[PDB]
């Protein structure tokens, strides 16, 4: 739980210096801020796919069996998962900004939330390269919704500000990931799968086509070699 707690804590600290870029930056252009974004989709998806389904496949493995039942474990959680981040879509000037704010909130839970899950079991060749990867994708997140949140009308400071209470997401996440894969044995490979389905969610939530597919490569690619190195 207390690595978990650090890596939720870079979270928010990777957020945190995106947020305070922004306020040396004030305005950035469309293409800086659809490749960060596609960046972060791009870093996102691949750490679905490789830090989150396919470990979750494999524990499940050892514990249920090599069959297809550790398959089904993992894909229901995914399910579940993705069913989850579509209830909170569907269920949820100053309130165009709280639903910015709201938006913001859903995107950052299923970060905090694989991290969390990935620290379940204490390997740190799982949790690793998924914090890191997070925090990355955190900077440039946290850099585009403090100036996205300066475009609808809020001062740079008040933006920063609310960027950063927004990395607070991260950690609170992760303790609702240790909360919901450390109950029982089976309880560790649904959530993965469920972290998992909710950042696809999220992701699929958050895809000048040409650079946005630059960044997706840009970092799928660095993604993958995270999962390599780590």
């Amino acid at each position: 739980v207390g690595y978990a707690v650090l890596g939720g804590a870079a979270g928010f600290a990777a957020t945190a210096l995106g947020a305070l870029m922004a306020l040396g930056l004030r305005a950035i252009s469309a293409r800086t801020q659809d490749a960060m974004l596609g960046f972060a989709a791009g870093m996102m998806l691949a750490a679905s796919a490789f830090s989150l389904i396919l470990p979750g496949l494999d524990a499940a493995g050892t514990i249920v069996g090599p069959g297809p039942a550790a398959a089904a474990v993992v894909a229901l959680g995914l399910g579940l998962g993705v069913l989850l981040m579509l209830g909170l879509d569907y269920f949820t000037r100053v309130n165009r900004v709280w639903l910015f704010v709201l938006t913001i909130i859903l995107h950052a839970l299923p970060e905090g939330m694989a991290i969390g899950v990935s620290f379940a079991t204490g390997d740190l060749r799982i949790g690793l390269p998924l914090t890191s990867a997070i925090a990355i994708q955190a900077v440039p997140e946290g850099l585009a919704v403090a100036l996205a949140l300066r475009a609808v009308g809020l001062p740079i400071g008040r933006a920063v500000l609310v960027a950063v209470a927004s990395g607070l997401m991260a950690p609170l996440g992760a303790l609702v990931g240790v909360g919901i894969s450390s109950g029982f044995a089976l309880a560790y490979p649904i959530s993965m799968g469920l972290a998992a389905g909710a950042m696809i969610f999220v992701v699929s939530h958050e895809v000048h086509e040409t650079t946005a597919t630059v960044g997706l490569m840009a970092g799928f690619a660095l993604m993958m070699f995270l999962d390599t190195a780590l």
